[PDB]
């Protein structure tokens, strides 16, 4: 539906929002398994073994939509590509961080890698308002000339 | 990457979402500290944190649909507002409904004035081919 | 803000996201009214498991809807809220449903995204290949 042109300054967030869905999947499907290894409801309690998975992914899954939100930001207000790059070292950091629980790991994972898509879309906001101010600079640059060069022209 | 015309519709937005950002990196700072030294006290700020991670999602929806759909403004300002509410709820350990319903209202006005442009211009469009079908043997 | 033909695009998925917004309100509504026990403990778990996935879902619906076709997107989106109606108010006995729901929605509104993309790369390909093509006769038929 969408242009082709605008496709292509998300694509690369795109594919790494794709993998990060698959990995969460993935987590989500160790809790299933492990909460079938006892035997009739599905509970928030239960053996070591559960306890640590459930924990664990409700960890990854707390942190996912910030994750999600500085990742777009910085990937379209800054640049794509360093966004998608660190995008995708967020993910092998809840990876590992995810196989580190089970036998633990803190509460948060991967601060500096959020800290730094927050700096790109900051930097990219700046980066905006610099064109911006720099266009309406140029729009009364223009129109102070015409009006000054006006009777000149006839 | 993106051009200039449609990043000066979403930066307001974008501003609300990092500075909530800010906001939850400084809930789950305030787990963090508790969970190192169960307790009674973690048991308050872990619900608390739990509580906004649980409406974090939803709002982030609102926020964005109110913002590009509406207005920007109002929607950015009514964001604000939020992550204002949420920071009075963590002191005292579901919060800003009517603030929610806003931007879900201000969202349905979005779409409803999407549609009234949408067949407003296939109406003057008919009428041009209209008009342009029974004019055309006079030229 | 944003212009008519965009807002066209994207239509049908915020009506979705907007009635999956009215739905996690009564989950959490139906949780509100519990807090004032067991019935508390079915209530927020069944929540809790729907939350979790949530923005997982809302990821794959827009990806779909942008990247490949909105109204197949959209449809898929409200047929994963009526299963997400179905599994709340089954943890509503001592038998409810597991941790995973409408797996088999996600997959799909994951597929839409893939094809999306590799539509994407095909008409990005053929782009240049006629770009170098017109160069290369450009080239040829050119001291003429
Ligand atoms: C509710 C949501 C969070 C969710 C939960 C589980 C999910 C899916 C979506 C999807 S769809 C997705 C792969 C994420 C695009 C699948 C995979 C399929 C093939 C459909 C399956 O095994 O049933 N699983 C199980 C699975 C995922 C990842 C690994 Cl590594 C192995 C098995
Ligand atoms: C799981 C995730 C949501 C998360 C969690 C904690 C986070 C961050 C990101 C970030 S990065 C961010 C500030 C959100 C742009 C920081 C701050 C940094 C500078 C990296 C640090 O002190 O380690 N903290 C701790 C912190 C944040 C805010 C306050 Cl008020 C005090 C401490
Ligand atoms: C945390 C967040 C996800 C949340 C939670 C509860 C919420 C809202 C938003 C909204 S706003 C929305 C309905 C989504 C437009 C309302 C409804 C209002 C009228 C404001 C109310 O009764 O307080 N409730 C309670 C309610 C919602 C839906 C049903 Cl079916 C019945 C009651």
């Amino acid at each position: 539906s969408l242009d082709q042109e605008t496709v292509g300054n998300v694509v690369l967030l795109a594919i790494v929002t794709l993998i990060s869905v698959v990995q969460n999947g993935f987590f989500a499907h160790k809790v299933e398994h492990e909460s079938r290894t006892q035997n009739r409801s599905f509970q928030r309690t239960g053996t070591l073994a559960f306890e640590r998975v459930y924990t664990a992914n409700q960890n990854c899954v707390d942190a996912y939509p910030t994750f999600l939100a500085v990742l777009w930001s910085a990937g379209l207000l800054c640049s794509q590509v360093p966004a998608a790059f660190a995008g995708l070292m967020y993910l092998f950091v809840r990876q590992k961080y995810f196989v580190g629980y089970l036998g633990t790991p803190g509460y948060i994972f991967g601060k500096r890698i959020i800290l730094f898509l927050f700096l790109m879309s900051v930097a990219g906001i700046f980066n905006y308002y610099l064109i911006f101010f720099f266009g309406s600079d140029f729009e009364n640059y223009i129109a102070t000339i015409s009006t000054t060069i006006s009777p000149l022209l006839l």
